[PDB]
């Protein structure tokens, strides 16, 4: 059989066919040495004898508050901080190696940004199991897992006290920088960007981008409702919307992410940062006489890419990881250090950010509670209600536990079900093949993964064998920290795709972090202290209840 | 008047209108502050009091060659190399900035690779003149400027021994990244990629790419005449190339760039890069026998890849510089570096290599002697000779003097004229203001310009003012050093470019620094060995003399 099908290459090593049935393994610059790179160097040995586990640290940074607001105050943060964004970023490759056509380095896949990039070449298609040499020669039934493992039966809120409007900001958040094709196929992106380009305001190209465009201030067009700003119809704003056939385009609003029209909670967050937009250009313009109409709407476009990032960092993330750690963004902290700022969306970063369960069993909005019938296509929800409405219940409602298990609500379990479908055709590589490339053990039998006896055994029936457990039902199976919103791996394996992903952005770097990129000083604040309370309130008539805690 | 028509901010302040009529200078790391960044830190003034000048270091550069044998023979040849690439790679900046559209920062001028990038902004479209300030409202008759100063009247040859295998390979090699769209403008190239990805070999896209490709080992089309490989037919590989009209498909030749067909010399190199890359694929297949076709295509573009980065860097600009000290072509010197590894080309970079100045009166070969008229768009020279022929005749031929002005074929003058114009329509700054920008003091006059008085009096006359003197004039009427190709002001703005387009690759940062990328250790040799003389005689019959010197 082909050897690399047993994965011999330990510490990102990597294994490639030589002659007719040989194999080698280039251990360059893994710290490790030997057939299968598992000779540790002096200092390699040190730090993986001398590094505490991930439970021990997440440990460390959920406890001893009043020590932690000490260290918060000093420049400790800035170590810190600048430690978990190095390290964590070291685990991801960059410039980007792999897709889902070249299980090597090539150069169609560098330039090829239509391609998702991985971090683990998927299984041969040559090995004796779907995943690669350990399981059956056929994996479990996806609906029958997904029924048995994923459905919700009772609502399961999130302990870490996450709401809705967590819940809406994630999914709108994610969705500029997931958007894979129907018409190329798995593995295969629209958003190129790569990244916080917020092409989900803006469009992915430039065509849509214009039509979106007023071409006067630099602003956004929009429409007036109730004496409400909101986006503008498909009618003003001729731009390809998914909305359900019998719907008239006068009905039809039009954002940049065509996909979000089917959901009041994301056309909520459009509605939100396209009224901020605007809201730049007025600032920018009393500061600027003489700038037209292009620079004031670039200009707005590179402040508002800062307020995201300076918010899913400081506040989305912080609410997240529940760290007394007191997260910065801040560039500078990476200044003096080696970082590519650069970023390449990974297919399985993409699996990873189906986090489903939050969304609830309905959607209370006052005394009302709306059904997911009347919630989906709902194109009047949003403007009957308004910004400060919305935003007040959605930041009151509980959102569900990502981890844990049977909480994914069945009116979109179907989309989990797809979810280890494409795992398939992506051929991902084994739940603990991605345990060790992230720097974690693997498991060594599923009731050691469920904190449990009665799931473990029969998952174990129907995988046979833990190392043939795949990555998605894995991170959602996985047992949570403490009072978590999920397990480790989902956090030792998304931040560092996440962290990767918010600094590796060309205005993070030496040469875009300076105030003339934002018109000036003004304009650099406006980055320097965003926040989830001001991007809102800033924005809207009166100020609700606006946060990613519920009360 | 704009403020900013003054080029007020130094050291590489960004200029920035604020209100009405006033200006503020961003300074932000430039190593000085005060309103125009003039104002220097102690560091700041340290180093700058303590660098030597361009003229100075060039000096023991070319000189005491007892002295460097000893240096290149040690850790110090790394030492040097290492700081020569570091120094002239921080004047550019990335990722990039502005473009013909943007004279500011934006995420469109970030990810838009249909634009040429440019270092200095252009000159505000509302300067009381061309040049900003100084000189005429009106500048010089481009057609005038160049029948007075670039038209040859003698060949003068290129002192440094510069032949036409040489020329040709500069012609052949840039042409895969200054490809002007035509249909799009002035500012816009084709060259997506922007960089060293052998385009204009494989094609700057992938269905031409698929075109020319065989799909069998991994290897490109080709056709056999007189038993010698050349590439296929038109009619065999279905591609676009610029040929008169009335030239039928048969007797067209398809390389990837398809300008190419228009001169033997360019061809010739055409021809001998695609006997390598399906050499490299016979080497690699006999070392991976399972691999397919994709994969050895793939493997063995990088391989050439890196071949090319490695004869630029050690025989091709080794020869322009005419320095004692060995470069050398090491990844691993930037690895302890801050260094960005991309890159995007630049529309001053674009003026700058125009060197047609290097064509001969015409074109010896054998007892034979060739003339534009005969050479241009011969479809049968390549092959009525074959490559060794060619290769003979090419380096024995010497090429003419890059700068010192009037030296430019009366044939091909009009490629500078429209170059001056282009200029204008870029509307580049002045060529003092690129001084500066580059770490050079402006020319107080033109007779310290160029190093004498009858065309310093004639331009002085021309242009008024040494400061509205233009970009490209400039290189080309630069005095040159004692016995040099060109001026100082064209290796000391050239270097930075060329340099940062070579190691700004991908194929040298640290993830793809590596044997595997290249299919294993033998690939990685073909790489770290790379030569012009086994370019050429490892893929033809006999070895002639081959060499970027005449003999
Ligand atoms: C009303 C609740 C939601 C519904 C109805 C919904 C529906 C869907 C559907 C239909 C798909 C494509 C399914 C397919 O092709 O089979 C999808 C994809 C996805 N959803 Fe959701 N979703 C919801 C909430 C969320 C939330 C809260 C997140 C968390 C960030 C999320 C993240 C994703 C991601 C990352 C993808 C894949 C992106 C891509 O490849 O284009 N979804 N969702
Ligand atoms: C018989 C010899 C040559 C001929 C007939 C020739 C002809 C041309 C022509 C017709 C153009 C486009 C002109 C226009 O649009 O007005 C051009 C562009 C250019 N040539 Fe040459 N050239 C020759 C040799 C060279 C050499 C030796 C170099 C040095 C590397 C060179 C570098 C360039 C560059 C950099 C451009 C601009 C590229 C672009 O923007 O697409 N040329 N040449
Ligand atoms: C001074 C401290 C010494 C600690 C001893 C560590 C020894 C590491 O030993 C290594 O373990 C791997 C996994 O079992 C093997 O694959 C390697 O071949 C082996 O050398
Ligand atoms: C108490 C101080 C905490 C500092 C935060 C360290 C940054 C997080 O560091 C992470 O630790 C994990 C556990 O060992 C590793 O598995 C990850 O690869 C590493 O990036
Ligand atoms: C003998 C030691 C040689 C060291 C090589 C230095 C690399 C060249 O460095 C260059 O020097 C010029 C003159 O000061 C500067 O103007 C350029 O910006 C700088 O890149
Ligand atoms: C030194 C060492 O670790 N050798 C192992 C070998 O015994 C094993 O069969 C192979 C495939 O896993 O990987 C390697
Ligand atoms: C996923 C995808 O779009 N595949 C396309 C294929 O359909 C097309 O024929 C070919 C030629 O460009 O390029 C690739
Ligand atoms: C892929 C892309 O968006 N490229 C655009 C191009 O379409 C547009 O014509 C040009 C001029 O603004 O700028 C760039
Ligand atoms: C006024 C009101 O309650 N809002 C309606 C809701 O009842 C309905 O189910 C939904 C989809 O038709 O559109 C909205
Ligand atoms: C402190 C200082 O240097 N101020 C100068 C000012 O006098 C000059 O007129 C202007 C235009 O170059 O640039 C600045
Ligand atoms: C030089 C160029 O290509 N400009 C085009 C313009 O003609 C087109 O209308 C616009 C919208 O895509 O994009 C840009
Ligand atoms: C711009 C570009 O070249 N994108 C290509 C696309 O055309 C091709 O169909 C696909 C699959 O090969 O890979 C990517
Ligand atoms: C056989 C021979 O002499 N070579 C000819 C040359 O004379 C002619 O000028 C050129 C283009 O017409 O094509 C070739
Ligand atoms: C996809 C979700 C991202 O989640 C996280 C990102 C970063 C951190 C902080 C760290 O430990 O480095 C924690 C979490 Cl949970
Ligand atoms: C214009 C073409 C490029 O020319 C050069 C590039 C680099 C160097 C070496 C150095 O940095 O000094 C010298 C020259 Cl002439």
């Amino acid at each position: 059989v082909n050897p690399c099908c047993y994965y011999p290459c330990q510490h990102q090593g990597i294994c490639v066919r030589f002659g007719l049935d040989r194999y080698q393994c280039d251990c360059t610059r893994t710290g490790y040495s030997g057939p299968n790179c598992t000779i540790p160097e002096i200092w390699t040995w040190l730090r993986t004898t001398l590094r505490p586990s991930p439970s021990f640290i997440h440990f460390l940074l959920t406890h001893g508050r009043w020590l932690w607001d000490f260290v918060n105050a000093t420049f400790i943060r800035d170590t810190l901080m600048r430690l978990v964004l190095t390290v964590r970023s070291n685990l991801i490759p960059s410039p980007p190696t792999y897709n889902i056509a070249h299980d090597y380095i090539s150069w169609e896949s560098f330039s090829n940004v239509s391609y998702y990039t991985r971090i683990l070449p998927s299984v041969p298609r040559d090995c004796p199991t779907p995943m690669g040499t350990k399981g059956k020669k056929q994996l479990p039934d996806a609906e029958f897992l997904s029924r048995r493992f994923l459905l919700r039966r009772k609502f399961i809120p999130d302990p870490q006290g996450t709401n809705l409007m967590f819940a809406f900001f994630a999914q709108h958040f994610t969705h500029q920088f997931f958007k894979t094709s129907g018409k190329m196929g798995p593995g295969f992106t629209k958003a190129l960007g790569h990244g916080v380009d917020l092409g989900h305001i803006y469009g992915d190209n430039l065509e849509r981008q214009y039509q979106l465009r007023l071409f006067k201030d630099g602003k956004l067009k929009y429409q007036m409702l109730n004496g409400e700003v909101y986006p503008p119809s498909v009618e003003e704003a001729p731009v390809l919307m998914h909305y359900p056939r019998g719907i008239p385009p006068q009905s039809q609003m039009a954002v940049g992410q065509e996909v979000f029209g089917l959901l009041p909670g994301l056309m909520l967050y459009a509605t939100i940062w396209l009224r901020e937009h605007n809201r730049v250009c007025d600032l920018l313009k009393a500061e600027h006489p003489t700038w037209g109409d292009e620079q004031l709407f670039q200009t707005a476009r590179l402040i508002l890419i800062g307020e995201t990032i300076k918010i899913v960092i400081e506040e989305y993330v912080q609410q997240l990881s529940g760290y007394f750690l007191q997260l910065k963004f801040d560039p500078e902290l990476l200044f003096g250090a080696q970082f590519q700022y650069r970023n390449r969306i990974a297919m399985e970063f993409n699996q990873l950010y189906h986090w489903h369960p939050l969304m609830p069993d309905s959607f209370r909005v006052g005394p009302q509670d709306y059904s997911y019938e009347q919630f989906l296509f709902n194109t009047s929800m949003l403007v009957d209600y308004g910004v400060e409405a919305l935003v007040d219940a959605f930041s009151r409602q509980p959102a569900g536990r990502i981890g844990g298990g049977r909480n994914i609500d069945h009116h979109i379990l179907h989309v989990a079900v797809d979810v280890i479908k494409e795992s398939r055709v992506l051929r991902l590589q084994p739940f603990n093949e991605y345990r060790k490339r992230f720097g974690m053990k693997p498991y060594t039998s599923f009731q050691e993964l469920t904190g449990e006896k009665e799931m473990a055994a029969e998952l174990e029936e129907l995988y046979g064998d833990i190392d043939a457990l795949e990555f998605y039902p894995g991170l959602l199976l996985e047992k949570c920290h403490p009072n978590s919103i999920f397990g480790e791996s989902m956090i030792e394996m998304g931040a560092p795709f996440s962290l990767k992903g918010l600094l590796g952005n060309p205005i993070c770097s030496p040469e875009y972090w300076k105030a003339s990129t934002f018109g000036g000083e003004v304009g650099f604040n406006l980055v320097k202290t965003a926040t989830l309370k001001k991007l809102v309130c800033l924005n809207t008539k009166t100020c609700p209840y606006v946060s990613f805690h519920v009360p």
